[PDB]
């Protein structure tokens, strides 16, 4: 059936996590997230698709001894929400933007115990950063920094082969929002999207160029 979770080391400290499920008309999706250790604890970056694969995740960690502190999610969809009710159940805390934990809502689904506002906020201060380039995938999607390792996980929002669905999309808005995005981490050394490879900063302008040629067809 369906491929198993998978967990791989991507730099010290970083975990890039992948999870599967089929959509239908899409067929198997693969999803990126990451876990970032500080210390001896560990942020979930972003939710794999079920909470099984999120309790599979955080035992993983658990059993080598890293405690769950938190776990953020780059937008609202599935992929990376996901598993929030799971966390929510062990008291392990969730974070999502007013705007996400307002999209969920409208949706019926379980909302993060924590929200913040704003077009930065700082999940852990000086090590795990969330930025807000504007609406392009989703009206709500974020990115998340990670200055010490210089890796940005692009989350959703990183469309470097095409754009994907465009059900909750903002076209107009996308190439001003990954304009945004490029100028902020052009020095990214590494760039995680969450449905393609790894890759380095070139994807930033990729998914601008998408983004742009994608609005043009749209006209
Ligand atoms: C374009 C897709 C295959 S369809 C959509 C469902 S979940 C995930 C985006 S959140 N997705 C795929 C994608 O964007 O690669
Ligand atoms: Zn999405
Ligand atoms: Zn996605």
């Amino acid at each position: 059936s369906l491929p198993d979770l998978k967990i791989e080391k991507l730099d010290e400290g970083v975990y890039v996590h992948t999870s599967f499920e089929e959509v239908n008309g899409w067929g198997v999706v693969p999803k990126h997230g990451l876990v970032v250790l500080v210390n001896a604890e560990a942020y979930l970056i972003d939710t794999p698709f079920t909470a099984k694969d999120t309790e599979k995740l955080v035992t993983w960690f658990v059993e080598r001894g890293y405690k769950i502190k938190g776990s953020i999610s780059s937008h609202f969809h599935s992929d990376s929400t996901g598993g929030i009710e799971w966390l929510n159940s062990r008291s392990i805390p969730t974070y999502a933007s007013e705007l996400t934990n307002e999209l969920l809502k409208k949706d019926g689904k379980v909302q993060a115990t924590n929200s913040f506002s704003g077009v930065n906020y700082w999940l852990v201060k000086n090590k795990i950063e969330v930025f807000y380039p504007g609406p392009g995938h989703t009206p709500d999607n974020v990115v998340v920094w990670l200055p010490e390792r210089k890796i940005l996980f692009g989350g959703c929002f990183i469309k470097p082969y095409g754009l994907g669905n465009l059900g909750d999309a903002n076209i107009e808005a996308w190439p001003k929002s990954a304009k945004l995005l490029k100028s902020k981490y052009g020095k990214a050394k590494l760039v995680v999207p969450s449905h393609s490879e790894v890759g380095d900063a070139s994807l930033l302008k990729l998914t601008l160029e998408q983004a742009v040629k994608g609005l043009n067809e749209s006209k």
